[PDB]
C-alpha cells in the first residue's frame, strides 16, 4: 500500500406518505464522495475525505470533509462530520420513521462543522469523542464522550455530552409588518445506555436516553427521557424484517408535559451490497392525532 483512493456513493430514492400530507418521490440524501488514504510510516496514516449530497432542493453542497490522523493511539478527525453522538447511535433500526428515541441531535441536527473526533479500539472495547470548536457564535458548542464494549453476544454502550447553541431558531416574530426570527440560547445535555442482543437470526436493541434542554437567561428547562425497543429478524437470504418502538416525555419546568409514541415496522431486501429495498409503516402518535405513514426506497452503492 502506498495508499488508497476511492470514489464512493450512493444513489438513493424514495416514496414517502405521510399522514394528512401530500407525497413526496425524491433522491435526498443521495451521496457522492472521495475517501483518499495516505500511509507515512507503520505508525501514522493520512485521510482526506470529502462527501457532496443533493439535498432536496437540488442544491449540492459538502455534507462532509475530514482530515483524518490514524495513529497507535486512535484516529483523530477533523473538519465538518456527523456527531460522536450520531455513529454511535442507538436501537432505532428504520429506513424512514424510527430514531425519536434518540435525544442528541435535537440542536445540532447530528452535524458540527468544525470538529475534532477522537476514535481507539481494543479487543472488542472501544472509546469515541469529540469536541465541536465554537466559533464567530455560529458554530455551537459540542462535547461527547462513550464507551462500548462486547461481550459475546451482547454489544454495549453508554455515553453523552453536551450541545449548545447560543442563537437556536426557536420561532418568529412578527410587529407590525416586520418579520425577524426568535433566537434562544439553549443547551442539549444527554446520557444514553444501549444494549444489543445477538440471537440467532434475532437482533434486540434498547436504548435509555436522557436529554435536558436548558435555556440561558429564560426560565425554561425541559426534562426528557426516552426509551427506544427494537428489532430485526432474518426470514429469508437476504432479507430482514424489523421493527421498534419508540416512547419519549418531556416534562418542563413549568409543568407542560408532552409525550410521544413511534411505532415502525418494515422489511428490508439487501440485493447485493451494491443495491437494497426496503418498506415500512410507522405510527406516530403524541400529546398533540395516531399519524400513519408509509414509505419505500431502494439504494444504489458504488
Ligand atoms: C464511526 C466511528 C469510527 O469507528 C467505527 C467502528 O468503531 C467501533 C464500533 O463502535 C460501535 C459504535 O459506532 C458504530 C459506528 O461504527
Ligand atoms: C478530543 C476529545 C475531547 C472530548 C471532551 C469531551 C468530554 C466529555 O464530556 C462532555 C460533557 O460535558
Ligand atoms: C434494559 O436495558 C437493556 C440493556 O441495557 C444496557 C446493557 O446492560 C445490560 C448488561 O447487563
Ligand atoms: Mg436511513
Amino acid at each position: 500500500d502506498a495508499g488508497t483512493v476511492d470514489f464512493y456513493g450512493q444513489l438513493r430514492t424514495e416514496l414517502k406518505f405521510l399522514e394528512d400530507k401530500d407525497p413526496t418521490i425524491g433522491s435526498g440524501s443521495s451521496r457522492a464522495g472521495v475517501d483518499a488514504n495516505y500511509t507515512v510510516n507503520d505508525s501514522l496514516a493520512l485521510q482526506g475525505k470529502v462527501e457532496f449530497a443533493l439535498k432536496d432542493s437540488g442544491d449540492m453542497y459538502v455534507r462532509n470533509h475530514i482530515l483524518g490522523v490514524k495513529t497507535n493511539f486512535g484516529k483523530f478527525s477533523f473538519g465538518k462530520q456527523w456527531t460522536t453522538s450520531d455513529d454511535v447511535y442507538g436501537a432505532d433500526y428504520s429506513y424512514f420513521f424510527g430514531g425519536t428515541g434518540l435525544r442528541y441531535g435535537t440542536l445540532s441536527d447530528a452535524l458540527h462543522d468544525s470538529q475534532v473526533k477522537y476514535v481507539y479500539e481494543a479487543d472488542s472495547f472501544w472509546v469515541k469523542a469529540g469536541y465541536g470548536f465554537p466559533e464567530d457564535n455560529a458554530k455551537q458548542e459540542l462535547a461527547e464522550l462513550y464507551v462500548g464494549a462486547t461481550f459475546g453476544d451482547l454489544a454495549v454502550h453508554a455515553g453523552g455530552g453536551q450541545n449548545r447553541d447560543k442563537a437556536f431558531k426557536v420561532g418568529s416574530n412578527t410587529v407590525g409588518t416586520t418579520t425577524t426570527d426568535i433566537k434562544a440560547d439553549v443547551t442539549n445535555s444527554y446520557f444514553e445506555v444501549t444494549g444489543e442482543y445477538t440471537i440467532g437470526d434475532a437482533l434486540i436493541g434498547v436504548t435509555y436516553y436522557n436529554a435536558e434542554l436548558d435555556v440561558e437567561n429564560n426560565p425554561l428547562v425541559i426534562d426528557e427521557d426516552a426509551i427506544s425497543v427494537a428489532g430485526t429478524y432474518k426470514v429469508a437470504d437476504k432479507t430482514k424484517l424489523y421493527a421498534g418502538y419508540e416512547y419519549v416525555m418531556q416534562e418542563a419546568n413549568t409543568g407542560a408535559d408532552e409525550d410521544g409514541t413511534l411505532v415502525y415496522l418494515g422489511v428490508e431486501y439487501k440485493f447485493a451490497s451494491w443495491a437494497r429495498v426496503y418498506a415500512e409503516y410507522g405510527y406516530g402518535d403524541g400529546t398533540t392525532d395516531s399519524a400513519n405513514n408509509f414509505g419505500i426506497g431502494a439504494r444504489y452503492y458504488w
